[PDB]
């Protein structure tokens, strides 16, 4: 049973992702996050190998939750008459990247490099597992403040990774690419790279680069903060208007700006502790 296995704590938050409570696993006091979503509020449904009807979020989480990674793992899930309940890892202490940047302002490039690298490795993991997140952004990244490790959250907008065109999108608009704005069409990997460019800009400038559709499709990138020439180049490459002009993940990680990355623990010691 659900209620015998987990001690539920206060509400952490709620929104389009359902209602998430702090909890602990009774067996070993493991900190967890307990996410509830009403069945009537689930738009995207899938099926598990054994043929169970579940939210697509569960399908995608199962696919990425094997072994260690920079994704928050699904530990268990339960079906109730009118809802699903997901048990997820919970770092402690933790802060999401949106709150971190809001509080501390634009990040030093050494810290942005460490964080961005970790996000790249996490998104590679997802893609390797056949999962497209589709909502990569500061709010969907948790920082484990003691370990210096970033963790991807909220697969509620995700999809199975495919090589053909996507014509649906329920992620965050300002992180959405110009081909979506113009044509309601995108491909998975190149749209992901766009969102990563937005994220990197957000890290080093302290705010996102575009607010309105006309800026997104204009793709003129103006920098509000001092950012190194190498970092500006990478950002501008990720934010190329034409999807085919954007770097691959390999190209991003081989970029001069991405060299000499700090390990998570040294990141924590230098920047977080
Ligand atoms: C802007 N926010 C706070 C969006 C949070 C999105 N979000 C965080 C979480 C998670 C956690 C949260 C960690 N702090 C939170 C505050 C509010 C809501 C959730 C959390 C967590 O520890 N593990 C998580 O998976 C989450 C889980 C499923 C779906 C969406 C989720
Ligand atoms: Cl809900
Ligand atoms: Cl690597």
């Amino acid at each position: 049973p659900l209620e015998s296995q987990y001690q539920v704590g206060p509400l952490l938050g709620s929104g389009g992702f359902g209602s998430v409570y702090s909890g602990i696993r009774v067996s070993d006091n493991l900190p967890v996050a307990i996410k509830h979503v009403e069945k009537d509020r689930i738009s995207d449904w899938g099926e598990l190998p054994n043929g169970t009807r579940v939210p697509m979020e569960v399908v995608l989480l199962k696919k990425v939750s094997s072994g260690f990674s920079g994704v928050i793992r699904l530990l268990d899930w339960f079906e109730r008459p009118d809802s699903f309940v997901l048990i997820l890892e919970r770092p402690e202490p933790v802060q999401d990247l949106f709150d971190f940047i809001t509080e501390r302002g634009a990040l030093q490039e050494e810290l942005a490099r460490s964080f961005f690298w970790q996000v790249l490795e996490a998104v590679r993991h997802c893609h390797n597992c056949g999962v497209l997140h589709r909502d990569i952004k500061d709010e969907n990244i948790l920082i484990d403040l003691n370990r210096g490790e970033l963790k991807l959250i909220d697969f509620g907008s995700g999809a199975l990774l495919k090589d053909t065109v996507y014509t649906d999108f329920d992620g965050t608009r300002v992180y959405s690419p110009p081909e979506w704005i113009r044509y309601h069409r995108y491909h998975g990997r190149s749209a992901a790279v766009w969102s990563l460019g937005i994220l990197l800009y957000d890290m080093v400038c302290g705010d996102i680069p575009f607010e309105h559709d006309e800026e997104i499709i204009g793709g003129q990138v103006f920098f509000r903060q001092r950012v190194s020439s190498e970092c500006q180049h990478l950002i501008r490459w990720c934010l190329a208007l034409r999807p085919s002009d954007r770097p691959t993940f390999e190209e991003i990680q081989n970029h001069p700006w991405m060299q000499d990355v700090l390990l998570p623990q040294e990141t924590a010691e230098i920047h977080l502790h």
